[PDB]
């Protein structure tokens, strides 16, 4: 920024600028110097092993690397552990004493890979207790202890929960396929020519920022210890079809929602920027608890800086105040999010923050936005990239776009 | 080649309009886990059953060279009738020649004869696959022959492979890539390696 804080993307440069380069084959990292001049007299290298962001091992291996030459560091027996989950290991280049440049601790490289995996092969324990479904015309309602969620049987969406006589939402859940443009999504450098192949424009000339949501089907089953929701939705504008969505809503006796999503888009719509869902919440928390790459913002195509372990920010620092408002502030590769009292599991993309993608994009400066009611949370099963090899024509490569035709995820929603 | 199914969850449900099968299996080699397949089975009144798959693979077990489903079918067909991408054989890494439209060709033309027998004979990118009175729908890979994957396997000759009783399906969500930069060292790039940790996909069985 101008008062030279750091953008989030000076911390991508850092990671692919590092003089050091690691390999690892089995229990041996291989530390390769990019210098020219200088023996590596002032490093030392800091490992450790963590399951599922717990930590198992560590320790530090003093470098002693010939300018372009290569170390060998064999790591001790790695513990093994009974439960499931990923291991990855973390090492991290750290200068002990300051420079005239740098304080005391400085760390200057880093890495990180997935060791071993054991996959969960234990079944969920079983309840005794059933919730009931209730069937008005207006609704379906399931109720089981003070939990309650409740379908509105007209939009097919989840429109209220409640957690004793506390209401949990304030927009119902949704889906949603755009985001607030980026700069590198609007594609123009003098502002009195347009681009018709921008991004943006292509996304607004398909009706994407307008498309209305019509109901195809809404129904509900009481299975043995379980209620099944099953919704449709098609996303139209002027006759054309561009999106459908199927879900189902499993909601078991432990109170966990299992939500099941099924998307398929249209060949010849411009390729949607997201696919996921939204909604605003009820409540403002002060922290944020995830379980995923961080802590800095991330995104499909600017992720190699970011690490897998478990993060907490207070709630803040998950919005970037760029000047100019756009979609900010995305988490990738994320299994577990907690906030309040509320709890996601899968494998997903998260955005939080207290504006709406739609008080993002009408607003031109940054302060000029002003809080809403409780938080809004985008949670998504994909996203398109964020390109800028430049920014006045379309530069998402094609491995980033979401081309495949056909997508699918799933989330668990609970109360920890 | 060894992995043993073991059995976690089996379960029926009679809905308003349908009956809903649940099963969940983990395939093991010396304690470890290498695979987790999850399965929703649907009949509706139609006829039609509905299958849906989603697989778990460890991150630290090679990437398997297939996910799919196979069975031995008791009939014995003249013809086979597909939607999507032919005539000829064709594989992730090989199906630019291939164009998609509506195939029909005998059995014997779905098995190509390689001296020394591998597996053989997929199509890709298919809609809809009829075989005598069986039709199949979904986004998915086939292949269909008178030979299992095993016979293939142990037979070092075309000469020496004999028909077995009725026609073996392979039925696949992915496919792993062919290679062929060499033989004498890995060569399939890893856009077509099977990496991506989880997998899902959805069939139709009816009977037309």
């Amino acid at each position: 920024f101008a008062d030279r804080t750091p953008h989030p993307a000076l911390t991508e440069a850092k990671h692919q600028q590092q003089f050091f380069q690691f390999r690892l084959s089995g229990q041996t990292i291989e530390v390769t110097s990019e210098y020219l001049f200088r023996h590596s007299d002032n490093e030392l290298l800091h490992w450790m092993v963590a399951l599922d962001g717990k930590p198992l091992a560590s320790g530090e291996v003093p470098l002693d690397v010939a300018p372009q030459g290569k170390q060998l560091i064999e790591l001790p027996e790695l513990p093994q552990p009974e439960s499931a989950g990923q291991l990855w290991l973390t090492v991290r280049v750290v200068q002990p004493n300051a420079t005239a440049w740098s304080e005391a601790g400085h760390i200057s490289a880093w890495q990180q890979w997935r060791l071993a995996e054991n996959l969960s092969v234990t079944l969920p324990a079983a309840s005794h207790a059933i919730p009931h479904l209730t069937t008005s015309e207006m609704d379906f309602c399931i109720e089981l202890g003070n939990k309650r969620w409740q379908f509105n049987r007209q939009s097919g969406f989840l429109s209220q929960m409640w957690i004793g006589d506390k209401k949990q939402l304030l927009t119902p859940l949704r889906d949603q396929f755009t985001r607030a443009p980026l700069d590198n999504d609007i594609g123009v450098s003098e502002a009195t020519r347009i681009d018709p192949n921008a991004w943006v424009e292509r996304w607004k000339a398909a009706g994407h920022y307008q498309a209305e949501a019509a109901l195809l089907q809404c129904t509900a089953d009481t299975l043995a210890d379980a209620v099944l929701i099953t919704t449709a939705h098609a996303w139209q504008h002027q006759g054309k079809t561009l999106f459908i969505s199927r879900k189902t809503y499993r909601i078991d006796g432990s109170g966990q929602m299992a939500i099941t999503v099924d998307v398929e888009v249209a060949s010849d719509t411009p390729h949607p920027a997201r696919i996921g869902l939204n909604c605003q919440l009820a409540q403002v928390a002060e922290r944020v608890n995830w379980l995923g790459l961080g802590p800095q913002e991330n995104y499909p195509d600017r992720l190699t800086a970011a690490c897998f372990d478990r993060w907490d920010l207070p709630l803040s620092d998950m919005y970037t105040p760029y000047v100019f408002p756009s979609e900010n502030g995305l988490r990738c590769g994320t299994r577990e999010l907690n906030y309040g009292p509320h709890q996601w599991r899968g494998d997903f993309q998260f955005n939080i923050s207290r504006y709406s993608q739609q008080q993002l994009m009408e607003t031109s400066h940054r302060h000029l936005l002003h809080a809403e009611e409780g938080t809004w949370l985008n949670i998504d099963g994909f996203h398109m990239g964020i390109g800028g090899d430049d920014s006045w024509s379309p530069s998402v490569s094609a491995e980033f776009q979401l081309s495949a035709g056909r997508y699918h995820y799933q989330l668990v929603w609970c109360q920890k």
